[PDB]
């Protein structure tokens, strides 16, 4: 509806060419009924040419992703810290579009690959489009934009055979990580549950770089952007993520689409850490360094407003595929910093859209257009959609009365560089020595996780590094891990049959910071949209009655309920053939269905039991409803007294207990820990 | 209208980026006042990226041209001969756009090169866009589309050095013409005054190919399209065209622009010759052969309606440069024929727009859009400007209720191939023997010109062939010319110092046809827009008074008057420095200015007399107004008794006589003839 | 030819497709002798598709031009002023390609329009391609690259009707000149005989900007490039130029082509004015200001070597139309200055080749290739002609033994920024007041012409 002016309705009418001539498109024109096709068949050629040219280049990174429309609402008048118009009044609303993504995979790769995730937000402001092009991880692998192709070549598939897809689990990636120690912090985040989020809705977004807020008086402060999820944080477990990559490559885009259509559109508090210019080097690291966080203990979050996604696209290609974000899409009241990663990005995003669009007029695509007037002397180029009336498109002119007028700090609400910014020194291709500590913050992050989270991170590294063929690369990796934590290096080395190097305690410490643990972020604040699989049977009418009564009680609380049975019928959503534990956040067996848990042509041997066992092993709340639990729980080897295992006769009591389980989300006592 | 919706007004406001952010664009952002430019200067890069990408590939042919908007009005309900909707009612109006062009020159080449000229007309009909992509000459050089690159490579500049621009006067072109005798008919037209028309408004347009008109009952007739100029026919002389190419490379586009702005928008009667399907081979040649005309004596013209151009474009690049014509843009009621030149064109024009536009969505540019709804399953591609609501874009479907519906002869006013068409025989790459007479019609054309026109054509061939370096090519040329006319070959040979081959009378005859002669087409039906230069002086108050009284009386009759003098002042439009005889259709000297016709720092020596003499030598009406007369005519060696030479004291009597001269347009008795 | 390995010979043999299948190309395949053309006629479609796509975008400026190959020969070992390898020995020869042009006209406009002219030279050095992208007039219209589209829009045809072609003789151009007084110096040069040279061979070339020569020890000097014509200087007269624009739009390209074929290949002494860094503001104007010349009386020319053009192209499109010059094509021993016109050009020329070539691999076109090995981790892109053996194209790596190695001042003959260059002050979009005298040098130029 924000792009309603560009919509084309095909719910009625006769087929036409692109120039409005009514045609057919089902049979080629031929010289006789069993004859050759004619070149004069323009109906054929226009249709096939279009098809032949449908594809455009995938994004060079973040190729796999999905988007939605929404609204940003300001919680206050923020004039006292920024001139930005979209933040200048309590309750002020601005349309947004957001795209979420992975980084490394090509555009049909699985959502649930282990990776960094993008979170890109466009504010269609009344003073121009403003984009925050962020990730779900607050720090980046590298300290200089010029290194980006080195990073990306190393993590993408090996270029002789293009193996492996959407994965860091190969020699080249771990070679790069071990030789470029800046990578350690982002690596630790990606090897945590932050690399396999439960959904786009259950992850945060970060600007990563320090930016500036600039007031109308010219004064500036340093900021970091934080989008805090109102759905809570949650992750998958790796073994789950692997199966889900096969059973549902579209899991995250489906989850987002469904949440929006059910009226559960996801929300984030859009926040900033704000510090003075004088604190650039006050926190024991450089705020120009994008491998570093500011701990919340040193600078608290200020909540600026609400981001809500509540409308799905009409056409994916036209909206999601074509949206072209840029950190260069900046508005008055915001400015850059001398972060050498940010500085280079400003070049890349303007240039890459030429590749994607094939032409320079990509800002004229509906999804990229602003919602205010455009007044400039840009002309021509392939795909030019405007018809410009001003026939004197040069400045300075008298023949168009000196219009358009120049905008700056003092006239026309122009963008302006923060006027206190300076530069001083030699022109150098040198790294600031203030960037040289690559290991303390990785250690801060590791220290801040729970014991089971630390085990999962260790396990993710053991998984990936065990697939590295080069013994030299594996040694080099242990050398770098060892500088973060001797314990990590020892535990990782045990899996790959190497000795860890001797402890090097230069960067070891015991500091912790709040807000980076997933397990530690307590029960989820809402269980709406979570998925409950009810395993039933058509062989017992009482099993379907149990299923229907459970459905009513669970749906009342906004859970998405799937009843599973051997075959479809009224009340049954899915067959055992298509069902999997990866499709549910909790699994309930109705006790009328106990007999399935001891063969059928309608689903693979042991499928009903496998769903239950997989769900248990992956830490999910599981239960049996009806009061006869022993047969199912014994077949599964699930103890009745287990945490997150439910056994009740009463449907009401069953659901009350089970819903607490869904909020807990994962029962971490079911995972073994290294001594 | 898609044009009005995309018009952009920059007559007020502050400069913005393409995403609506107010900016400046006059100074680069630098590290200090004498420092280097910063990469983070997004204002710089967006502006320069746009400039860097302004150009698109020129058209492969017809790159040099100009366009205007107007209206077509039907004179009648033509249902009795065609189903075409734009012809289905008396007074029915359809918007048009027309582009006129040369063929061989690049953008930037001179309008007044000797060449075939394009005349491409788009009708934005209520049943889709219909294009007639025609030339100002009714026959084409070649008989099969597959030869087009051979023709075009031969006429375009030699590919080692890219010489010469916009000219057939070089060895490769005449090699091709002499080896491919199909070229003779079009060659004769191009070597006549049809190769150097006075304006786009003073030339006719032709579809060239035989097409079909198809009725709603399925019956068909064969047609040729003829656009007959209501301004009359007129040419330049070669020596004038050469000078004009240097003095004003924009002469034809200026003439069109100016006529439209003064409310003298040019008009054509849109006509057809209509013959029965059974007459395809009845006239002594094949109607599938595009090297042949139907003589008016064999099939008279039917006037279908009025084409008027009356509005200039707003932005040349957006409208004229981007307009993308196709013979494949056809409507119900029209069909193709098996002309092997037409057949191949249908492929070329769909394909080449991919080159020009850089992507498949070229029909979405405003100038290319239709004026009725588009309903089809074409999707995606670079530059996709629509948001399609139908999410089941396939046929057959139930999930969008079977829409869009198929259109055909019986439903939806679908296009349909003429149902009487058949094909029979071997699949062959062979030329029909009915196409083999390459010489009789060239001779018919030559016979139909006046003696002086025949001399001009011989003179154009003497000029071009004299510049061919190869003696063998020159001999081969005489061989082919000789098959058309022994006299032509004798007269051409005299200039290049070869002997003509012996007469070969196989194709010789004395038949003539009406309507192909320019000299023969009688006085112009209107003199509005024609240019009168009045040569005066600032020395003499009486010269300027003579000039002003002449101006008033000439401007009354719609003539564009320029008073020329040594310097500008009130009443004087142009200096002798910038004035040339090529800028006028008639030249008047006022008596008071006699002294200039016997040196000055304000213009080149002899410029005033040169303008007068050049005008006389090129056949234009010339005179002296004031009744001294003898001194100026003696200085010029212009005889007072000469046809188109005027000498009067009375301004009223002078103008009455002079205006008849302008209608006569050219005085051909001033050109020498071969014995 | 220097480009002999890429040449295709068609002086014998049978017509083939682009994939070597022998074919014909004179008649379409039809359903009967008077029948419609068949879609299965691949001979037709491959031929016509190629034709349909022959054209590329003309250059945004300098679209009308012509080129030739030649040789540059150094007169000495210039190590005392520059590390540049092509200048490091007496008699050292380097292949060149040069393109000359007008500025404003489209690619079939007249050579003898009144205009500034381009003079672009590529040296295919043994340390990489070095381009000097110069003009025949030593000063430019504007003082900041960001103004270039304003200048060019004003001088190009009015955008409602695209009139007039290749001429400053219209309201918009003179509006710009009169409102932007920086333009006065170049305007006076264009309005002199330098706007209508007799030939490309009878004009000089200038780098325009101050550049730096950098020695292997890191010290730098400021230079201006001057290519002095050994044929002399000569102009047309305007009335002559106008007539010639119609009688022979190809006059300058024909003149060059003919001179080369007759064994009269044109020559230039390649010269520099060399001054110390301390003289940037010593001559009464700023050397960062591209609207200013250094009078020969203040800094004399040093002759570095001979440029001779002596071989015409084989294929105009492939060589002349496709050559893609960049001031960013720099070699060790040369460096930029903070001239805000030069600074912006560095961005433009890399970007615009994407428009012309339609793809990122434009340096692989034969005319653009270097004459020395390429070792880098650039990969893929449309039109990729190389087959790279190194399957670890990232730095730092161990799996390709740390190759390619980094090159810099101290290893691998790397390019390096002149190490004494600094910046200091506010980040500003402000013009230096040292650039404000727009009128004295125009007057110096006018004073220096003869009465006629
Ligand atoms: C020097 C190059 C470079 C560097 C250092 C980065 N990126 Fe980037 N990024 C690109 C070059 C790039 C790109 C090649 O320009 C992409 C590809 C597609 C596009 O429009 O831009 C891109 C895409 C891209 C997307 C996808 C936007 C969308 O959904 O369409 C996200 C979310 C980011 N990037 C985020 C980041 C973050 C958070 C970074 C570091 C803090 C980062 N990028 C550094
Ligand atoms: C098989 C190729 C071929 C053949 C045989 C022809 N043409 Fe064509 N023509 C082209 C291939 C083409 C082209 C390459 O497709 C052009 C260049 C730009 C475009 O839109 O199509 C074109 C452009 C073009 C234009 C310019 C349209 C404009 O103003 O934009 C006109 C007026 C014609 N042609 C007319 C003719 C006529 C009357 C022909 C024979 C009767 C003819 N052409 C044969
Ligand atoms: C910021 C933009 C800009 C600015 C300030 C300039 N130019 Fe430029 N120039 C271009 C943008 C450009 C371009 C758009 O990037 C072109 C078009 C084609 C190409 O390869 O580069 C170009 C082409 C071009 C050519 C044609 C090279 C060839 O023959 O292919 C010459 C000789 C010059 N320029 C010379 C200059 C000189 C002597 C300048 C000032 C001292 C100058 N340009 C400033
Ligand atoms: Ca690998
Ligand atoms: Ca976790
Ligand atoms: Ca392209
Ligand atoms: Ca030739
Ligand atoms: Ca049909
Ligand atoms: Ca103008
Ligand atoms: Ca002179």
């Amino acid at each position: 509806s924000p792009l309603a002016a560009y919509e084309v309705d095909d719910s009625t009418g006769y087929l036409t060419s692109d120039v409005g001539g009514p045609i057919q498109d089902q049979t080629s024109l031929k010289a006789g009924i069993r004859g050759p096709t004619l070149l004069e068949d323009f109906m054929f050629r226009q249709k096939i040419q279009h098809f032949d040219h449908e594809r455009v280049p995938e994004r060079a990174v973040h190729a796999r992703g999905a988007g939605a429309h929404g609204t940003f609402t300001s919680y206050a008048d923020w004039s006292n810290i920024t001139a930005a118009s979209f933040l200048n009044a309590t309750g002020k609303q601005t349309p947004v579009f957001v795209r979420f993504s992975t980084v490394a995979g090509s555009r049909g790769s699985a959502d649930t690959a282990r990776d960094v995730h993008g979170f890109a937000t466009r504010f269609y402001t009344d003073e121009g489009n403003f984009d925050i092009v962020g990730n779900n991880i607050p720090v980046f692998f590298i300290q200089d934009a010029i290194q980006f192709p080195d990073l990306i070549h190393s993590v993408k598939p090996r270029p002789d055979n293009e193996i492996p897809q959407a994965a860091t689990a190969h020699d080249s990636a771990w070679d790069f990580f071990s030789q470029q120690p800046s990578t350690m912090h982002t690596l630790f985040w990606a090897m945590s549950g932050h690399g396999i989020p439960r959904s786009y809705r259950h992850m945060d977004g970060f600007g990563v770089h320090t930016f500036r807020f600039v007031k109308d008086d010219g004064s500036s402060k340093l900021i970091k952007w934080w989008f805090k999820s109102r759905q809570g944080k949650a992750s998958l477990v790796w073994e789950e993520a692997q199966v889900l990559s096969g059973k549902n490559a579209d899991f995250h885009r489906q989850d987002l689409w469904d949440a929006i259509e059910s009226g559960n559109g996801p929300e984030w508090d859009v926040c900033v850490q704000i510090v003075d210019e004088s604190q650039a080097q006050a926190f024991g690291f450089d705020l120009l360094d994008p491998t570093k966080i500011i701990p919340e203990e040193y600078a608290p979050l200020t909540k600026l407003g609400l981001l809500k996604l509540d409308r799905n696209p009409t056409n994916y290609f036209a909206e999601t595929e074509q949206v072209m974000f840029q950190p260069g899409h900046i508005v008055r009241g915001i400015d850059f910093t001398e972060d050498p990663l940010l500085q280079g990005r400003l070049f890349s995003y303007l240039d890459t859209q030429l590749n994607r669009n094939g032409g320079p007029n990509f800002e004229q695509l509906p999804i990229n257009m602003p919602r205010v007037p455009i007044h400039n002397n840009n002309r021509d180029g392939a795909g030019q959609m405007f018809i410009h009336r001003n026939k004197y498109p040069y400045t300075p002119n008298t023949l168009n009365s000196g219009y358009p007028r120049q905008a700056n700090q003092n006239a026309g609400r122009g963008f302006f560089t923060a006027p206190g910014r300076t530069a001083s020194g030699a022109l150098v291709r040198e790294v600031s020595p203030t960037f040289n500590d690559h290991w303390s913050q990785p250690r801060l992050f590791f220290n801040s996780l729970t014991p089971v989270e630390q085990q999962f991170l260790v396990n993710a590294m053991r998984f990936e590094i065990s697939l590295v063929k080069s013994e030299e690369v594996k040694k080099n990796v242990l050398t770098q891990l060892n500088r973060v934590s001797h314990d990590v290096a020892v535990r990782v080395a045990a899996a790959i049959g190497l000795g860890a190097p001797d402890a090097d305690d230069t960067y070891y410490h015991n500091n912790k910071t709040a807000g980076v643990s997933i397990v530690g972020s307590g029960p989820l604040p809402t269980i709406k949209t979570l998925r409950v699989g009810i395993l039933a049977t058509t062989s017992e009418s009482s099993a379907l009655d149990q299923a229907a009564q459970l459905r009513t009680r669970l749906e009342k609380d906004g859970l998405v309920v799937t009843v599973v049975a051997e075959t479809l019928r009224e009340g049954v959503d899915q067959t055992y053939s298509t069902a999997d534990a990866t499709g549910f956040d909790g699994v309930v067996v109705v006790d009328g269905a106990a007999a399935l848990f001891a063969s059928s042509p309608l689903f693979p041997t042991g499928r009903p039991l496998q769903i239950f066992v997989d769900a248990y092993r992956w830490g999910k709340p599981v239960g049996v409803c009806g009061g006869k639990s022993s047969e199912v729980l014994d077949a599964a080897d699930v103890p009745e007294d287990g945490d997150g295992v439910y056994s009740e006769e009463s449907v009401d009591m069953f659901v009350e207990e089970f819903e607490k389980g869904l909020a807990t989300f994962r029962f971490t006592d079911r995972f073994a820990l290294d001594s």
